[PDB]
């Protein structure tokens, strides 16, 4: 009665897919608050997930809850979770909160986190101790592995249709307040030769850590040791059940990071991705956690984490209104998923990170974008993997009260308007055709774009054939034109159809024509999925 | 079922109801709701409030409208309707005094001055305040009070009525004492031996013994004796707890007796009251001061080794709700907001200008923190260690000065406010810091709620374990003493509830929910917090 293929992350042609039930899949995700991982809290999780239209829930499973006393395992939460997820026909990503949760051992059992002699903490260069477990603690590694193995044996036994499609190993590893462990135990490894395997993979000359890496030795050392720790846990679990597994990064600012220890040292930050990929070959991907609000910073993060060797998964993102539009470039980069944080009614907000008020309007900002993708999820996922997709978001953030003042003053207003219109105009090269995406304009005539208030728009395009595209967009205009000069030919829209996929087959609902195609393709907040066919034609 | 009883032991107190400590999460009616037809306008509010006990008058005029012709028809209906709703009652005996006056004494009492005489001023004019030296008045009040207690003895065997208030706000406005010939004959004479013995003073006349306090202390003594005799007579029928409620003088700047209600249990005569009326179980403050400092001072003065704290009347406007927390943290046995019914009356500017669902909800939200643990809290308060705090700045009035202010005076002002909105509690090995009006994430300093509203309750369960619930506040734990090289953490925070006296865990708070203290909004959460120190060397 259970014949479904394991989920798997595939990588080729520099592109990636999360295979679920034997085909590409997109996680249109929701993630709970940090204290929702108990049976009694789930009634405060599912309603939000339904309102959001999410297909996949990310939720912790804590070491402390599965092994409250050493060797006495308790999977009562996982049992209820699996059953309730199945009732609602959603899938799960389990977050293993264990040796590290945001740098710290708070979710390790008391017999772990209160026994430093057995399970040692990072020691600073000055001799003081931080509440961050050292990745050189061999007992810690053994005990985390043992518990993780038991979790994976529970899923092997009790989740044969793979309700759980992926597992996050740890949560935001690293250390705040120091660059590495400086304990005697750590110093002995630091003072010794860099392991051959790393030297070989990075194509460097042999030496000790300080000799090989200079001023980067302390940070690279901590990243290597954490990555090896996480890889060993990962390998042990996959030996039981070979699900995709990943780590999530407490990001450093990519333009102005500050110093390791200010940001979480040793996690998969952009400067140690090479270390993590060398050190942890069994981990499937390294996922950014995004709480930067501004378009330029978010865009840079998506660029850094989308690599031929690294599928893009936005494992955590804020739940305030500005964040919703980042679904569009995430999917346009070939991303496999997107998981806004704090999507439950458990009476907590991490404002000022996320939304100040958690209510139906908060959820609706995400529901409105997920409604663009849900009706085509499998078709999009395949085109993303096997084809050409594009995706953009509105590239100016909302005007501040600062800019609000500097506007009341200003001939200057007119130039500013021109500059904003240009910035709110995006070009995409789709082969024989280009698209121009603009934001915040009427659905008729050609008044320049002025942006949405607040910033919110975006667009998704997939290429179906040389002259045919799937298009859906949000609070935006999409206009097509030839990509190269036509040698005396004219061009037009040949046909725009609005429709849907049913059992993989396109069903046309209506043709957009006349006013609906004279002024580009204009989208509001409501979902429309279009197939657009362009033509060039001779006039003699 | 066992009689309710007020216990006092080890300077602590409990109201025992059904053989265990109980907290009155009270509602009190308006003054004209003591009739069967009005009760339909009382119960819906009580239900919305989540109150467990109703305080309501029973008037001498209604039970004895004609001398010797008793009528308990209201008491019957009340008992039956209270039982239907599974709530308890505190009956307020409105008789010789209600707010200094005899308006609730039967017409055959209050219109017969020669039989039942009034206070006479020094100048010979008469006040509408019955003299405590009227022996007829004492006998008549006592007789009727006895009949009421007989009704409860015969008709309330399960003690729906758990306590009785004897009179309401006794004393006299407009004069310090009775200066009638009858009163002068007693005043111009020896202080009674018993009072001299209990205060350890030298024998003499009132004037000799007490000097410039004589007049006021005389009035307080004679009213206390009156109230004790009524009390004793009633308890001899049915030995319920019985108390008196005080029209407070301002504790910082009282003015003169007569301006405030002279002779009641004001803070300067609590020694007289305790000496003269040993059968009265407690003296309860009636609080209509809105401001934190005065309210706090009142709670301090009335919480004594010899006096259980019962807030027998408090305003029903929004600022008053948060005073439940310090009341319970002092080991108070109850709290009773006034005017909780829909009988088309507001005592604004004392209470709320508007009575509506929002008015009630400000109290419902704090009662919802206590109801789920009421019996457990009550036992901890008596037998153990509890604490409770309220947000210590009132709502900003001040906004003129904040407007005219340098961006140096302002940053100074926000720092001063942050410090004032930070409270420290010494819980033994561990301290708690309580702050008000800040996000649930990071450490931006407190700026207070608007309006002021927050508070916290803590009970100690063990050396390192506390029961915690709070409201629009952050609670953070730290070691109370330097740890000598050890570190510390929260070991475990559990949200849960008591079922059959047993703790049931619903979820564990961790991660974001414990990284930045324990953050509470308007919604109820009951936590068990276990702290640990641990070696790193
Ligand atoms: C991301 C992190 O993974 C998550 O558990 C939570 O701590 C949030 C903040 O609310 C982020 O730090
Ligand atoms: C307190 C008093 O006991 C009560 O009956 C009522 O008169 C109020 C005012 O509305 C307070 O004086
Ligand atoms: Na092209
Ligand atoms: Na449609
Ligand atoms: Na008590
Ligand atoms: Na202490
Ligand atoms: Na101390
Ligand atoms: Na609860």
């Amino acid at each position: 009665h259970h014949a479904a293929p394991l989920p798997e992350l595939l990588s080729n042609n520099g592109k990636h897919a999360l295979m679920v039930d034997g085909a590409p899949y997109i996680i249109l995700g929701s993630q709970t608050n940090n204290s929702s991982n108990y049976p009694d809290a789930l009634k405060d999780v599912w309603p939000s997930m339904e309102k959001m239209g999410a297909n996949t829930l990310s939720i912790p499973v804590a070491w402390e809850q599965i092994e409250p006393v050493e060797g006495q395992f308790d999977f009562s939460f996982v049992d209820v979770l699996l059953k309730e997820a199945r009732q609602r026909k959603v899938r799960l990503v389990l977050l293993w909160f264990a040796t590290w949760k945001n740098n710290a051992p708070h979710y390790a059992p008391a017999w772990v986190k209160l026994d430093n002699a057995r399970f040692p903490r990072v020691v600073k260069e000055d001799g003081d101790t931080l509440n961050s477990l050292s990745p050189l603690g061999q007992n810690t590694l053994a005990a985390d592995k043992k518990a993780f193995v038991e979790l994976m044996k529970y899923l092997a036994k009790r989740d044969k249709d793979h309700t759980v499609i992926m597992v996050q190993v740890q949560n935001e590893v690293g250390t705040y307040g120091a660059v590495r462990d400086y304990s005697p135990m750590a110093q002995a490894v630091f003072n010794a030769a860099v392991p051959d395997d790393l030297i070989q993979k990075l194509q460097l000359k042999p030496g000790t850590w300080s000799q090989v890496f200079g001023r980067d030795a302390d940070e690279f050392f901590h990243a290597y040791q954490i990555a090896r720790y996480c890889d060993e846990v990962t390998v042990a679990g996959k030996a039981i059940k070979n699900l995709p597994m990943y780590v999530n990064v407490a990001l450093r600012n990519p333009f102005n990071p500050g110093l390791p220890g200010q940001y979480s040292s040793g996690g998969g930050t952009d400067n140690v991705l090479h270390i993590w990929k060398a050190a942890a070959p069994n981990i499937d991907l390294i996922a950014p956690d995004i709480y930067f609000r501004d378009y330029k910073t978010v865009s840079k993060v998506l660029e850094l984490y989308t690599r031929p060797d690294n599928a893009l998964f936005v494992a955590e993102i804020g739940n305030d209104q500005p964040f919703a539009r980042y679904l569009f470039p995430t999917l346009g980069k070939g991303g496999i998923g997107f998981s806004p944080f704090g999507m439950d009614d458990t009476d907590y907000t991490n404002y000022p990170l996320g939304a100040k008020v958690y209510n139906d309007e908060t959820i609706e900002q995400f529901a409105q974008v997920y409604r663009l993708v849900n009706p085509m999820m499998r078709e999009w996922a395949r085109l993303s993997y096997q084809g050409q997709v594009w995706g953009v978001a509105e590239p100016l953030d909302s005007t501040t009260e600062t800019q609000k003042i500097w506007n009341a003053e200003a001939e200057e207003k007119e130039q500013h308007k021109k500059d904003r219109a240009s910035a709110l105009t995006q070009q995409l090269d789709l082969g024989l055709w280009d698209a121009e995406v603009t934001y915040g304009r009427p659905m008729f005539w050609v008044t320049p774009p002025e942006g949405n208030t607040p910033a919110a728009g975006g667009a998704l395009i997939a290429q179906l054939d040389d002259n045919e595209y799937l298009v859906t967009a949000y609070k935006a205009r999409v206009e097509f034109k030839p990509s190269q000069e036509l040698a005396g030919k004219k061009f037009m829209i040949e046909r725009v159809e609005e429709g849907r996929f049913e059992k993989g087959k396109w069903v046309m609902e209506r043709v957009w024509n006349g006013d609906q195609t004279d002024w580009g393709l204009n989208f509001t907040d409501r979902p429309h999925l279009l197939r657009v066919k362009m033509a060039s034609y001779s006039v003699q």
